[PDB]
This record gives C-alpha cells, sequence and structure tokens, in this order.
C-alpha cells in the first residue's frame, strides 16, 4: 500500500502533534490518575510484589529461585532511554510495552518480565499505571534483597500509542559506527541528541566500542552516554556496580537459536518475543545478551562482593559460550553459585564495562573510594537509583503517594513554596497598568514572557516560566533570549516589583516570576487593544523565585533554545531543515497544528522575532494582534524566491511590479506551502476570521504560560 | 529517521482509526459547518464565480478568455476518484487539496484552479466550505456558458488531514500494468478496491490501455472504471462527450519542460507545482497533460458540437507536440478557435478515449441518440453531472441550500418521509418487555441488529439500519446475514409490530426498522441484566421503511460484509491478513481503537458470531455481557498454537494440563499479540473494568446503531 511517505519521504509530519488524542486512549476524557492513585493500597501492592519474586513460573524460571535482577534490568532499561538533549525516552510514560522499545535487542526477555506483572497489574487496574509499577517493581526488588531504597513517587500516567522519538537514522539493529547513517563522526562524537552508541543499545556496547573489548576505551562510552542521562562519574559508578551486585546475564549457546524480537513473532506468540531452540530455551539454558557473567557470589542478596571482585583478582580475556567476549578472574576458585544447579559453582567473571570502573583513572578512584567506605557505596547508588528512575516526572509537585523523600534534590530544578498571600484581581489589574506606564513596548513585554515560558518541554517536564530563572546563569545569557534587552526589561519589572512589595500590608508580596508573566499578558492587552479590540488575558499568580543555588547551570544547559521558530530564531545552521525544528519545537511545548499556527502568526505581529529581524513580520501594523501574518502570506499578488546570499532566505515581490514587499525565512514559508499547514493558515487569513484569531491566540498563549503549573493541577 | 513502520513494516495500523482528532482541528469543537451554510448567502457567492469565469489572471491566462473548461475539470476531479466498492474517494471531503490527490499527474494544473478560488474562499470563510466551493464552481461554469444543471447540495464539511486510502501497490506514478506491483492479473482483471487503470489516473489513460490508441480496447478500460465509480453506459457518454464538449487539453512542448509536481516543489512556489520551462510556461504555452486537443467550435459554450464532429469526420492518428498519441480529422478545414491568437484556427481533436464513444458497439448506439436528439442528451448529463458530484454524500437529510433537487433518485438509496407520531419511552420500554417475551434470544436480537446496522461506511454514508433493507433483496439473502435464522427473527418482530400498531389511536405507529434496532437493544440490556447489570440501552426513533421499488439491487452488492471480525466471518480467502480487514471495516464504522475492541468482545461473549462458531467465545456464560473476553485472552496459564488443518484457527490450551480450552482466529488472537490492542485489551480485562466494559460497550452499540441517523444531526 503506498503512502505518501513513500512518495515524498521528506515532507514534514504533522502526525507528531495530533498524537495522544482522546481517540486513542481508552480512559474517559475525565479520568485522573493523580487521583485514582492517591487512593491505591500502596502498601498491599508491595507484598504482592514481594510474594513475586519468589513464584517461578515454569515458561521462565527464576535464576536462584529469585526474580530480583530480572526486575532491576527490567526498571533500570524503562529509565535508561532518557537523552537530556531533548528530555525524551526514560520511565515516565511506560514506553517499554509498546513498539519500538519492546522490541530493541537490549530489552531481550524483558517481555518476559512484564508478562510476569500481568496478574498484579490485572488486580489494581486503573489505580496503578504500567509505568509506576515497572519502577515500584524495580525497588521492590532491591528491597527483597537487602537493599534500602531512598524513596518512590507514583504518577506516571500510561500512555497507549508509541512516542514519536529519534533513535537514530541506521536500518540495522546494533550497527557498528561508520556505516551509512552513522551516529558517529570526528572523534568519536556521538551526534545530538542521541545517548546510546548503537541503534538498539541502552547505553554501551558490553563488549566494548564497536566490539573491542579494551575496557579503557569502553569507559571513555560510558562517560559520555551517562553524561547525556544527566549523570556524572560519582552517579554511573554507582549505579553500574549497584546493579551488577546483582544477578547475571544470559549466554548459554549461541545467538542463532534466538527467534524474532516481539513485534515479529507469529499472533500465537501473544505479545513475546526471542523464543529460543537452544535447548530448553529459558532457565539454566536461557540466551539474552549472549554474554554468560555471574558477578557475586551471592546474586540474590546485596553485599559488597562487586569492588571485592573487581579489585582481588587480575582478569583474562575469553570468551562466552555464544562467542561474545568478556573477563575471567585468573586462578580463582570456583565461589560463585550456578542460577539452578546446586552442584556446580563458577569462577568470578566480569564485562569490558565493568572493568571500565577499574581501569579508568578517574573512575578507579572512585571505585577504590566505595570498595573501602561501603556505606558511601549504598548511598550514593540508593540516591542515583532515586534520580535514575525519577529523572523525567518534572517538579515534585507532580510525586504522589506515601514513600515520596523529603529531600530537595538539586537535579528536581526545586521552585522554593509560597509563603504569603498571593495577589489578586485587583492587584493584577494595578500592576498591569504600571507595566504599561513604565514605557515597556508590546514588543519587549511579549518577548520576555514568550523567552521565560517556552523553555518548558513536556518530555521530561522541565523549564517553564516557574522559578523566573531567565533572570540566572545560564538563561540570562543565551543568545535567544538577547541578553541585553533582556536585561533592561527585568530591571524596569524589578522596580515595579519592588515597589508594589514595600507598599503591601500583610505579608502579600509578588514574585518576579508572576510578574514577568503578567507584564505578558498586560502587552498582550495592549497589542489587542492597538488593534482596536477590547480583550482580557487570564492569568494566574502562585509562581515563586528560584535561587541561582537552585539552579544548576550545566543541567540547565539543555534547555537553550539553539532553534526557535516561534522567534524566527536559528542559532547555526544544521543538518535538519528549519521547519522539522519548528515542528519538534511545538511538539515538546504540546501544541496542536492549528495552536503552532496560530501562535507563531500572532508572535510574528507582535515583534517576538529575536533582533527585530523582519522576516515573516508581514504586517504594516507591528505591535497590534491582527490575522495579517496569514492574510498577507497568502496573497497571491505576491511572488516568492530565494536570495542568491542566502537560499534559506525569501523575498516576496509584487507579480505585477517586481517591486519588494517582504522576507521571510523557511519557518514563514512553511505555512504557504505545506499543504496542510496551508489549510490552516486560510482559516485565519479569512475575512469572518479576526476574532477567531484573537481568541485562539489568546488562548495558545495562555497555555504556555501555564505549561509548568503542576501547582494548580 | 527510522520509524516502526521500517522496522516492521506489515505490523497493522491503527493510526487510520484515530485521524479527524479535535486536535488537528482549527474549528472549535462547537462548530457546525451545515448551520455556519445554512445561513450563506449562496446566490452571492455564485455571482462572484460568475465574475470569475471571465477575469484572467497573468500567472495562469484563462484559455479562450473564460476558466469554465479548468474549472469543469477541476470538479469531476475532485469527484472522480470515488470507488464503489469502499465508498473511499470522491468530492464529498475536499481531499484534492491535500496530499496524494493534490500531486496526482492527473491532477496537473488542478493546483491553478484552485488557487484562482482563493480570493472566494477568503472573501466567504466558514460558511462555504473548500469541499462545496469545488462541486459549485464546477456548476457555475457549466450555468455560464449556457448549460441548465440539475441542482445543488451544500453540506460537505472540510477535512484537515488526508485520508488513509489504498491507492494501489506501484511505486512508480503512472506505472504500465504487468509491473512488480501490477494492479491487473487474468484477462485484464483491475483488482478490487480499485477504481483507475494507471496509479495518478483518474479512470483510464487517454492515450489507450497501456498506451496503445486502440479505441475499441479503451472502451473496455472505460466501461469498466466507470462501473467501478458506479456509472452505466448511458451515464458515462453523457459524462465524457458532456465535458468534452467545453475547453481544452494542454500539450504545447515536451513534457521534460515540466518540473517538480506541488508536494515535492520548493517552498518558495507556495503550494503550486508543475512549473514549466518551456516558453512561457502558461496561456498559450501550457503544458498538462501533454495532449493538444480542443473538440469544438466554441469552447466556452454548451453545444451539440462534440458528437457533429466525431461522427462528421474520419479521424487519423497523430502526435501531440508533446509526443502523446490523439487524432486529427482528415481532410478538415481550421474551424476550432484558438485559445490566445484570433487570427489562428486549428482543424478537430480527438482523444483515443473520445473515439471509445463512437467505435465501441454500445457506446454508439447511446452517442447517436445523442447526437439526434441533443435534448436528451443535456437532459443525460445533467442527471449524471448531479450523480457525479453528490454520490458520496449520503442521505437526502444531509442536502443544505435552495438548489437541491427535489425529485428523488433511486441511487440515493431513498428513505420515506415519516408522517406520524412516534413511540415515546413509555412505548419503547413496552416493545422491549413484549420482544424479551417473544422468546427471542439475546444472541438472535443482537445479531439481526448488528447485521441491519453494521452496512453503514463512512466513506459514502451508505447503508446503516434506516429503511430496513435487511428485509429486501438482496440484504436478506447474504451469507453473513444467516438468512434463514434471519427469516424467523424478521416474522416474530413484523407480529409484534403488527400488534403495536394495531392497538393505537391518533397515527402512532412503529416502523420496522425502528424496531429491529430496539429489538436489539433489549437484547443488549438483557445480557447485561444476566450479568447481575441493570441498565437503559438508548434507543432514538424516527427510521422508516424502504420498498423493494426503491432499493437499487445491484448497487447495494458493494455493501455485503465479505469480511465483518466483528461477527468473525471471513466470505473465502484473501491476500490481506484477516485482523487489517477488522481495522479497515472499524475505520468504515467510524469506530476508534478503543470502540472496536470493546464492542468486539462484548459482541464475540453475547452470541454475535456466524453460525454459532465458537471461535473467540472465551465464556462459560454465553448470552451475559462481561468482560470475559478479555480476562480470558490474556490469561498467561493458556498457550496457543496454530491448528494443522487451518493456520489462521489456533487452540488455546491449559499450559500445565494440555487440555483444550478454547478456539480463535487471527482477529481474535490479534487483541493479545498486537502491542497497541493488548495494551487495551488489559484495560477492559482488568478486576476494576467491570461497570466500565458495559458502559462503553453500551455506547460503542448505541453510535453504530446511530450512524446513518442524519435526521436527528
Ligand atoms: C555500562 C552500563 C551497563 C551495561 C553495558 C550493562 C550491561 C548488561 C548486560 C549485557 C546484562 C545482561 C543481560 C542478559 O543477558 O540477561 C546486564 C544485566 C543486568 N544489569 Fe546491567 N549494564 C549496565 C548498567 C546497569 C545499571 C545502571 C543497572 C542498574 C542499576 C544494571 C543492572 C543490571 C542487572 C540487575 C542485571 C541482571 C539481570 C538478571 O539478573 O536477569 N546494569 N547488564
Ligand atoms: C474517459 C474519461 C476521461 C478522460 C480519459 C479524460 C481526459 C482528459 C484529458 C487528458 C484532459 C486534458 C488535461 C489537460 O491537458 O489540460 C481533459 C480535459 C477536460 N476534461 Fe476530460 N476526460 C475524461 C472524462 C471527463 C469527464 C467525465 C468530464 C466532465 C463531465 C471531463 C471534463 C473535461 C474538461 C472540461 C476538460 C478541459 C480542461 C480545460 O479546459 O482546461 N472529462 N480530459
Ligand atoms: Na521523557
Ligand atoms: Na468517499
Amino acid at each position: 500500500g503506498t503512502s505518501n511517505r513513500d512518495w515524498w519521504p521528506n515532507q514534514l509530519d504533522l502526525s507528531i502533534l495530533h498524537r495522544h488524542s482522546s481517540l486513542s486512549d481508552p480512559m474517559g476524557k475525565d479520568f485522573n490518575y493523580a487521583q485514582a492513585f492517591e487512593k491505591l493500597d500502596l502498601a498491599a501492592v508491595k507484598r504482592d510484589l514481594h510474594a513475586l519474586m519468589t513464584t517461578s513460573q515454569d515458561w521462565w524460571p527464576a535464576d536462584f529461585g529469585h526474580y530480583g535482577g530480572l526486575f532491576i534490568r527490567m526498571a533500570w532499561h524503562s529509565a535508561g532511554t532518557y537523552r537530556t538533549a531533548d528530555g525524551r525516552g526514560g520511565a515516565g510514560e511506560g514506553q517499554q510495552r509498546f513498539a519500538p522499545l519492546n522490541s530493541w535487542p537490549a530489552n531481550a526477555n524483558l517481555d518476559k518480565a512484564r508478562r510476569l506483572l500481568w496478574p498484579i497489574k490485572q488486580k489494581y487496574g486503573r489505580a496503578i499505571s504500567w509505568a509506576d509499577l515497572l519502577i515500584l517493581t524495580g525497588n521492590v526488588a532491591l528491597e527483597s534483597m537487602g537493599f534500602k531504597t531512598f524513596g518512590f513517587a507514583g504518577g506516571r500516567a500510561d500512555t497507549w500509542e508509541p512516542e514519536d522519538v529519534y533513535w537514530g537514522s541506521e536500518k540495522i539493529w546494533l550497527e557498528l559506527s561508520g556505516g551509512p547513517n552513522s551516529r558517529y563522526s570526528g572523534d568519536r562524537q556521538l551526534e545530538n541528541p542521541l545517548a546510546a552508541v548503537e541503534m538498539g543499545l541502552i547505553y554501551v556496547d558490553p563488549e566494548g566500542p564497536d566490539g573491542n573489548p579494551d575496557p579503557v576505551a569502553a569507559a571513555r562510552d560510558i562517560r559520555d552516554t551517562f553524561a547525556r542521562m544527566a549523570m556524572n562519574d560519582e552517579e554511573t559508578v554507582a549505579l553500574i556496580a549497584g546493579g551488577h551486585t546483582f544477578g547475571k546475564t544470559h549466554g548459554a549457546g549461541p545467538a542463532s537459536n534466538v527467534g524474532a524480537e516481539p513485534e515479529a513473532a507469529g499472533i500465537e506468540a501473544q505479545g513475546l518475543g526471542w523464543k529460543s531452540a537452544y535447548r530448553t530455551g529459558k532457565g539454566a539454558d536461557a540466551i539474552t545478551s549472549g554474554l554468560e557473567v555471574t558477578w557475586t557470589t551471592t546474586p540474590t542478596q546485596w553485599s559488597h562482593n562487586f569492588f571485592e571482585n573487581l579489585f582481588g583478582y587480575e582478569w583474562e580475556l575469553t570468551k562466552s559460550p555464544a562467542g561474545a567476549h568478556q573477563w575471567v578472574a585468573k586462578g580463582a576458585d570456583a565461589v560463585i553459585p550456578d542460577a539452578f544447579d546446586p552442584s556446580k559453582k563458577h569462577r568470578p567473571t566480569m564485562l569490558t564495562t565493568d572493568l571500565s570502573l577499574r581501569f579508568d583513572p578517574a573512575y578507579e578512584k572512585i571505585s577504590r573510594r566505595f570498595h573501602e567506605n561501603p556505606e558511601q557505596f549504598a548511598d550514593a547508588f540508593a540516591r542515583a537509583w532515586f534520580k535514575l528512575t525519577h529523572r523525567d516526572m518534572g517538579p515534585r509537585a507532580r510525586y504522589l503517594g506515601p514513600e515520596v523523600p523529603a529531600e530537595v534534590l538539586l537535579w528536581q530544578d526545586p521552585i522554593p513554596a509560597v509563603d504569603h498571600p498571593l495577589i489578586d484581581a485587583a492587584d493584577a489589574a494595578e500592576l498591569k497598568a504600571k507595566v504599561l506606564a513604565s514605557g515597556l513596548t508590546v514588543s519587549q513585554l511579549v518577548s520576555t514572557a514568550w523567552a521565560a515560558a517556552s523553555t518548558f518541554r513536556g518530555s521530561d517536564k522541565r523549564g517553564g516560566a516557574n522559578g523566573a530563572r531567565i533572570r540566572l546563569a545560564p538563561q540570562k545569557d543565551w543568545e535567544a533570549n538577547q541578553p541585553e534587552q533582556l536585561a533592561a526589561v527585568l530591571e524596569t519589572l524589578e522596580a515595579i516589583r519592588t515597589a508594589f512589595n514595600g507598599a503591601q500590608r500583610g505579608g502579600k508580596q509578588v514574585s518576579l516570576a508572576d510578574l514577568i508573566v503578567l507584564a505578558g499578558c498586560a502587552g498582550v492587552e495592549q497589542a489587542a487593544k492597538n488593534a482596536g479590540h477590547a480583550v482580557t488575558v487570564p492569568f494566574a499568580p502562585g509562581r515563586a523565585d528560584a535561587s541561582q543555588e537552585q539552579t544548576d547551570v550545566e543541567s540547565m544547559a539543555v534547555l537553550e533554545p539553539v532553534a526557535d521558530g516561534f522567534r524566527n530564531y536559528l542559532k547555526g545552521k544544521y543538518r535538519v531543515p528549519a521547519e522539522v525544528l519548528l515542528v519538534d519545537k511545538a511538539q515538546l511545548l504540546t501544541l496542536s497544528a492549528p495552536e503552532m499556527t496560530v501562535l507563531l502568526g500572532g508572535l510574528r505581529v507582535l515583534g517576538a522575532n529575536v533582533g527585530q529581524s523582519r522576516h515573516g513580520v508581514f504586517t504594516a501594523r507591528e505591535q497590534a494582534l491582527t490575522n495579517d501574518f496569514f492574510v498577507n502570506l497568502l496573497d497571491m499578488g505576491t511572488e516568492w524566491k530565494p536570495t542568491a546570499a542566502d537560499a534559506d532566505v525569501f523575498e516576496g515581490r509584487d507579480r505585477a511590479t517586481g517591486e519588494l514587499k517582504w522576507t521571510g525565512t523557511r519557518v514563514d514559508l512553511v505555512f504557504g506551502s505545506h499543504s496542510q499547514l496551508r489549510a490552516l493558515a486560510e482559516v485565519y487569513g479569512s475575512a469572518d476570521a479576526q476574532e477567531k484569531f484573537v481568541r485562539d491566540f489568546v488562548a495558545v498563549w495562555n497555555k504556555v504560560m501555564n505549561l509548568d503549573r503542576f501547582d494548580l493541577a
């Protein structure tokens, strides 16, 4: 069946903005997961999970009689797809149960793990999501095996179709670097936004880079990919050694015995995959990764035996029974228990990537410290597991249930509690009149509030206007934010604030975060008045101001917009065309195509462009809120051509005289070119549409201003 | 960007059920197009279209000073994609303006035609849809040139994204038959559901079959494709000769001068395509099809000169300036005017497919009658043009505006007017109790109402329970409908009806169409009661009973379900897997994936399978409305394998004992296999889901019963 994708494989794809419709969702449109979860008996679920750990099923028997290691791995894979570049991936939507992640080679036999959880999921129904259950199961596994966790938050709502994520361009699973779709170039530079070394892996190749078993070069890939998942050296060593305290790998015979991944298997397999023709196909004969390593002498119990073994032996390169590279301890006795046969024991073994923790010099110092001070290892792993499994959940206001840790962590981008009366509607009217009387323009007011709010991304629920981080490093210096113009606006708003706060009784005060957003609303109201329309823009107070010490500058760098079509901004030249980058940004802001359309047309005429560029400013009444962008864009009296100097800039000329009327970028003109976008632009550029344009614009403006407002839920 | 479709190209695609979401729609969710249209000043729009006809734009000058021919072709191609096999295609959703149709080769330069209409669309805004405007413009063209049309109905709501239609498997535009994706097999048998001879054509190749200029062989393709668009011989001849009374073709120079179609063109082209490097690229130099034919001596005036020329000359095979085969009149004078140069004249010319009208012997008799009696030609054409342009609009209740023809046509599947009081809620409860006391079972009641209602297809809005056509030929004999069981049910319901109607005063009566649906409602209520649940299933009366004389039996043949997964029914063996056919049926019924899932699980346990097959009947309490289908399907204690006899039938056996518990088809087991469907099945198979299952089942049942109820809007 030939599709539009087949004929025009480079046309823009708008269907990523219309996912997650009420159509695909089986729950009612009033379903609120937070409310269902807050009534769950969480203690009862944990008891059932504890029982499950040692209730072996014959279709996938438990190693050592205990499923703990399998479930820790299941939870670390759920969380492990996270990339800090876009916030996409992670455990927070339960995507491991959908394509493609359900079928990634690195997720082999996690299908079995999820199926073992079906009875519990069934018993508790809508009150616990799959997404929450995968993480909670990991926690229970750790607890069952003697490790005390740092805590747990519920609230990850289930999703019902696959997320649109760019996982890479390779067309072969586990393709090694340098191919026609290589994710690597230069001196082993991994392309943004990717955070894994091969297609279908979580972070790195356990045999070493491109399969070459050198622990030192593996360490370099470990460091780069874990940093791209927001983890530093200490967290990385704690997580890897912590995880590999438990369980085992599975490589009992050749990989060619393993059949189709779940999305390719027959219908009779009922959602499972990787069926194996090697001996019994499971248990003692299991094949998952192809490696055959068991790390400690008590694989079902928390121990300090990982680092005793790593440092206490010298290591020899060898091969598993499937042919994979792995390491065995020189001269050791057979001290490692067998998973099924009490009369067998095995020598200690390690992956190349485990040896990285000893042979990379910076890791070695951390690993030695953890070896000599196991209580520090325990605490570091507990904190890192919490971070790993919660890093994509967003502000602490979304954390549900009775095990949420009280300690505030820097990586949560924390926002102080509000402890004072908030401004009311009379106060807001007074503050808007003050903002307008100060001389700040529409363009300055709109641009500043857009800059503050538009850092939000729905993928990990980071960013937005709450916190007033626009005033702090590094946001205040981002080129897209226009740092000199920004400084002058914030200085005037800070004087307004100081004067209003100084006059109040009781404890009433306004935060700068609220005033930035309020001043943007006044801008939009003034712009509507310039056009002859009487419009009130909704505002909700309650934002608070975070400090510089609560704002990790390195972690904040990934929110920098290097492309923001809403301000017609591009920081450099990229391989991806600018209109694909606009749709990507709309997706992170949670906008539909009609919302993206309205929003961009309105921003153009209000003067939100970076550096006051005229590109896309198709109006003779700038700073007035009108539908001019659409009416002028669609005027067939104008002809467009790319410029000689720059192919990404276009001149719009009167068709009859040749006279220049406008210029635009690709972000501008795509609205008059892409056949779906142009259909939307036509609605807003019609003669009956001016009031609809204004109303829709105010709605989407308000939506963006509130994206991070999880305190108002 | 590698996608799920790239890795698993044969997995089922559920996204076709979730198009047309409120997310992608720029109009508000209360927008009602019918209400906007009913206030349009249609006379004022027609006056503007009339002025447009002779107002040439320089970017695409009008042939002969008149855009009429161009707009008739635009309106004929908008309607000409219709296929009777599935009802997909046609003019009713304005799909010509989206991909792929906007870029089909046969639609070359219609982009210019649509752009000419933008100023009128802009003026009238939401009160006239693009869909309606395309057709209206064609009508006004005809009127302006002296032809009396049969009428016009508004009401085609605009759509906002491409519809998912199977247009063929070819990967090359206009690929000749016999390739690796051939749409032809056997003795030139075109595969259902296609209705064109090549990918990107409307019906046929104007040069002749696979480019061979034989009028006789071309006639066979004309007849076959037009029949597949619901047009007989008379209507076919009227349409082709009627259309080719006007205007001209465009082939002034070689085709290699013509650039990229609209979806492939550069962004600067602003949605237009086929830019030509041949001389001025337009007007006198235009290239569209590559043919260069002008049929009549007054191309901008209705005449009977097409048939005067077709019969008054002998014809010689020749070539256009682009190299296409075409025909020229032997020994004729230069009598045909030139489109731009008043001092030039040309000889009469024809397409191969024009000459089909004279050299096929059945066409020749009709064409001679139309030649001798041009008043008959005019009436046939008017009726055919109406049918062509309205055939996908659905029941007459959807027709809006002041020009709707009052004559009721057989192809409209007409429903008589209701002229008596309707039954009220107390009457409906009395009739339900009488149906249940007759002895009819849950299974008989649900199966009969499902059979009557499930013929609906949202592609052309044909079928549904209104009319009670299930009691007439040919429905009453369709194998899926279980003809002997159906006849017994209808006999009992007809006695109930006769008794209730005989006892009334004051005109009140119940139609059999309403009683069939009410009886199905009683069945569902009883099934809920058998499970321990009291529900009321909504019912809306107002259907009427059509007669056999108002039912075209041949036209009804395309509504026969040959695959109906909801009844576990497959009439024969097909190339396409049965699960793909289930999703295709759900799309025709307008169901989402959650609605399809609920509905199928419920139908299984209510006994709706054809022939009382136990396949998929995963319950020990058949005829009770429970979620047993889902609970049992998802039980990991059962193992499934295909049978030896039949690979499309599966046995479900206890995993521990080997005991046979169930059997199912691919349609049953897909719900436990496909990762998105299994996620939906899990929600309904949870321990907390019984009330949700019942409520959602009742909702989707009611939706299906009401699909054709455009009288209630
Ligand atoms: C450099 C990063 C890492 C690499 C290359 C990696 C590699 C692997 C591989 C190849 C397996 C074997 C799969 C099989 O054949 O069954 C595995 C098992 C496992 N990993 Fe990791 N690992 C990494 C980090 C982690 C982390 C961060 C955790 C958890 C905090 C984790 C916990 C586990 C556990 C518990 C198992 C045992 C599974 C079982 O008992 O079935 N690993 N690892
Ligand atoms: C066997 C069926 C048909 C074939 C093969 C056919 C073929 C074509 C071709 C190849 C063109 C020239 C495109 C160009 O170069 O500009 C054309 C023009 C046209 N056709 Fe058809 N046609 C068919 C049926 C119809 C019908 C059913 C109608 C309307 C009732 C229609 C109305 C027209 C008109 C009005 C034009 C003139 C366009 C203009 O003036 O720009 N045709 N036809
Ligand atoms: Na994410
Ligand atoms: Na249709």
